[PDB]
């Protein structure tokens, strides 16, 4: 059937007592939406699929089993493992999106992968899995222009390295980055790419600390002055989205600190679901809070499949944004402002509400 995929692997799971995946996953059940996808057979990556994007040395390491009691060593050997699987089931979803066997996707996957550089694992990650399946839609499929949106909290260093000279590859990350004070450190506004890749990777970094934490309206606003118009004006023909789930609510001070609502990343969803024909996947990245993640695993597939979404609160539609996220943009804006049109024409509304700015366009 033509719908929304999923991918899930009990393989992945660290007992071999729910952690991350598995309550994703009976959440899914439980309320019916995983009824209404069709659920795709996984698969381990091949070591030459996970050499579009790291050393052969770094595969071979990782990536071969040596030959589970969690508090030992060899949790961590499973784990990446449970890696090498989690980008097969990452690039067999996003292959089926691509060629239209099915219409979008939500791959619940562990460990994350935003982080794992070339030959660098870091940030409990392996191999970066959004990334790989990105390789090689462009060697496979000669996919012409792929959109990765990365909303996951921290920076997705791997992410960016991987793509930093290529213009057929849009990189936009949201993340918390305070002028260079939060894990993983990178990911400032000034980074726009190299070669003939500059102005193609876009740093939505916002700063200012805590003061007050970023929510929903701060998002959305980032979302109507950053990220839409400058997605529009790329016209991906894909979109692969890294999606982690630290910024909602109850995530603690330096495993998160923002209060982003579950309900918002379904609005997020459905506005990259306007771009590439609605050809988009998103894969879980970061998250831990059971709750939460939960929730906003939810609130996505919902939207994937044209549920029709829990409005926001009327409070967040009238939320002007605080002032460091205004900042925030405003940096971004200027700074990307000589590498897109839609940046160049205007005055900044960013310190507007939803409801203001809709009212004034
Ligand atoms: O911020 C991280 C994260 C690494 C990876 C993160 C992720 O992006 O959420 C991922 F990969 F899971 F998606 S978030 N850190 C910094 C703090 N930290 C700690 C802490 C240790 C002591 C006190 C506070 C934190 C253990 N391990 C880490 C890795
Ligand atoms: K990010
Ligand atoms: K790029
Ligand atoms: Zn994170």
């Amino acid at each position: 059937r033509f719908t929304t995929g999923l991918v899930y692997d009990t393989l992945m799971l660290k007992h071999q007592h729910a952690g991350r995946i598995q309550s994703i996953w009976s959440r899914l059940q439980e309320t019916g939406l995983r009824g209404k996808c069709e659920a795709i057979r996984g698969r381990k990556a091949t070591l030459e699929e996970l050499q579009t994007v790291h050393s052969e040395a770094h595969t071979l390491l990782y990536g071969t089993n040596p030959l589970v009691d969690s508090d030992t060593i060899w949790n961590e050997v499973h784990s990446a493992g449970a890696a090498r699987l989690a980008v097969g089931c990452v690039v067999e979803l996003v292959f089926k999106v691509a060629t239209g066997e099915l219409k979008n996707g939500f791959a619940v996957v562990r460990p994350p992968g935003h982080h794992a550089e070339e030959s660098t694992p870091m940030g409990f990650c392996y191999f970066n899995s959004v990334a790989v399946a990105a390789k090689l839609l462009q060697q496979r499929l000669s996919v012409s222009k792929i959109l990765i949106v990365d909303w996951d909290v921290h920076h997705g260093n791997g992410t960016q390295q991987a793509f930093y000279s290529d213009p057929s590859v849009l990189y936009m990350s949201l993340h918390r980055y305070d002028d260079g004070n939060f894990f993983p450190g990178s990911g400032a506004p000034d980074e726009v790419g190299t070669g003939p890749g500059v102005g193609f990777n876009v740093n939505m970094a916002f700063t200012g600390g805590l003061d007050p934490p970023m929510g929903d309206a701060e998002y959305l606003a980032a979302f109507r002055t950053v990220v839409m118009p400058i997605a529009s004006e790329f016209a991906p023909d894909v979109v692969l989205v890294s999606s982690g789930f630290d910024a909602v609510e109850g995530h603690p001070t330096p495993l998160g600190g923002y209060n982003l609502s579950a309900r918002c990343f379904g609005y997020l969803t459905k506005q990259l679901m306007g771009l590439a024909g609605g050809r988009i996947v998103l894969a879980l990245e970061g998250g831990h809070d059971l709750t939460a993640i939960c929730d906003a695993s939810e609130a996505c597939v919902s939207a994937l499949l044209g549920n029709e979404l829990d409005p926001l609160p009327e409070k967040v539609l009238q939320q002007r944004p605080n002032a460091n996220a205004v900042r925030s943009m405003e940096k971004v804006m200027e700074i990307h402002s000589k590498y897109w049109r839609c940046l160049q024409r205007t005055t900044s509304t960013a310190g507007r509400s939803l409801i203001e700015a809709q009212t004034c366009e």
